[PDB]
């Protein structure tokens, strides 16, 4: 059957029964998950309108969907609209208000998400632990939060994954674009990210799952961001980094680093000092090129002893700025 819902606690009550679930500006309580988990396999989903969340300091996620073979769509002008200015004060996850994930997509299997858009996430937005799931044309627009206090806004974190595809994302937020925490054949492509810290590998390590495998970042943009592209594995921390790519980059007004490749990473600040539990192996950058602002760093790589080894780095051209004095353990056929 197919089922229109223009409440929450209605749809959640009678998902299993609608192969086709239309959710029209539905107002999601305060405190609460719209939760779209445990779906009959086969089911699609659409958003229609504007959905909206009501207040309250809580952890998330707003929004949940799992399943095997399930469509995910917005329909076209739809928005689910986070107002995460109620929760904003600069510190994110890491202080202030406790506030709320947007949207969970754990074991949507075999499944795609496309045309979402998500507007002022209170906090990170996508949390992918699924398998064979895509997730196309998808708008994060958390440009309010430049100037309103967004923090730990991460578009799209992977954790715990396979066979994962982003295609076409436009994001514009103040952290992390992509942040692959783990997982293994991800790609991500035709992206547009603005506003935050870059196309990340990682942080990878201190949690159950610290393997990243067979990643493809290419054909992007990133964009008056901290970093462009970044590999942050975690200090004193255990885990593996291998095949990942990085191709077809382009970049402009990069604050920090256009290229950092760094073992000490920790969340409150990098330590300056690498390890090397995190091997980082067959590391493919092929065509990495764009500009960096004045107070930027070029490429800065602090790798541990003997944890980064087998990298391939061509048509790496990173302009504008200062070259890194501190960069340490840099391969064969590598720079800063």
């Amino acid at each position: 059957a197919s089922c229109t819902f223009t409440d929450a606690a209605s749809a959640m009550a009678s998902k299993t029964a609608c192969s086709t679930i239309t959710l029209n500006n539905i107002a999601v309580p305060a405190g609460t998950t719209l939760d779209l988990t445990g779906l009959t396999s086969g089911t699609r989903v659409i958003f229609e309108g504007t959905t909206t969340f009501g207040y309250q300091e809580w952890s998330g996620p707003l929004v949940s969907i799992s399943g095997t073979d399930i469509t995910v769509q917005g329909a076209s002008g739809s928005v689910l609209d986070g107002d995460g200015a109620r929760w904003w004060d600069g510190q994110g996850s890491n202080g202030g208000k406790t506030k709320p994930k947007f949207f969970y997509a754990h074991s949507l299997d075999s499944s795609s998400i496309t045309g979402i858009t998500i507007k002022n996430s209170p906090v990170q937005v996508f949390s992918i632990q699924s398998n064979n799931l895509s997730l196309t044309d998808i708008t994060v627009d958390d440009a309010d939060g430049d100037t309103q206090g967004g923090h730990n806004t991460d578009a799209f974190d992977i954790g715990s994954s396979t066979y994962i595809t982003i295609t076409n994302a436009n994001v514009h937020n103040q952290d992390d674009c992509i942040a692959v925490n783990s997982g293994e054949n991800i790609i991500f492509t035709g992206g547009t990210c603005t506003g935050g810290h870059g196309l990340s590998i990682g942080s990878v390590g201190g949690r159950s799952d610290n393997t990243v495998k067979n990643v493809t970042i290419e054909h992007s943009t990133v964009t008056n961001s901290q970093n462009g592209v970044r590999i942050k594995t975690v200090y004193g921390a255990t885990g593996s980094v291998s095949e990942v790519t990085y191709s077809n980059i382009q970049m402009s007004g990069i604050t920090n680093y256009g290229i950092v490749i760094e073992q000490d990473y920790e969340n409150g600040s990098p330590t300056g000092t690498p390890t090397n539990g995190v091997p980082i192996t067959d590391l493919t950058l092929n065509t990495v090129t764009g500009s960096v602002s004045s107070g930027a760093t070029e490429i800065y790589i602090l790798c541990g002893s003997g944890s980064c080894s087998s990298w391939t780095w061509t048509g790496v051209s990173i302009t504008g700025g200062s070259k890194s004095t501190k960069c340490e353990n840099v391969p064969s056929g590598v720079s800063c």
